[PDB]
RNA sequence: GCAGAUCUGAGCCUGGGAGCUCUCUGC
């Protein structure tokens, strides 16, 4: 999937290491994007198989902007992030 | 209904994974 995108408070994480638990993957992904700015909520959607796939709700766009930018292509346990900005922003306000 | 649960429950769809349904648990 390649939708068209434009910036919003969530991004979209795959090719993350299936690996990990998935509580542990929360802690992880928090500890490291916590510091582009306030998260509101961190989502690890229940897939039929293991997937590799997160979503990070940024209380500010910049944020997730930021982030996208500079955790690109990254390594997190071992494989390279590939980040999108998400399709539909998962923020409820 | 809401919230969770599978490399440690399942059947599909897909066949270059942001898909669907069920089952189980709590409320």
């Amino acid at each position: 999937a390649v939708p068209e995108t434009r910036p919003n408070h969530t991004i979209y994480i795959n090719n993350l290491n299936s690996k990990i638990k998935k509580d542990e993957l929360k802690k992880s992904l928090h500890a490291i994007f916590s510091r582009f700015g306030q998260i509101l909520d961190i989502l690890v959607p229940r897939t039929r198989t293991p997937r590799g796939q997160a979503f990070v709700i940024f209380k500010e766009v910049s944020s997730a902007t930021n982030a996208l930018r500079s955790m690109q292509g990254f390594p997190f346990y071992d494989k390279p992030m590939a980040i999108q900005y998400a399709k539909t922003d998962k923020r409820i306000p």
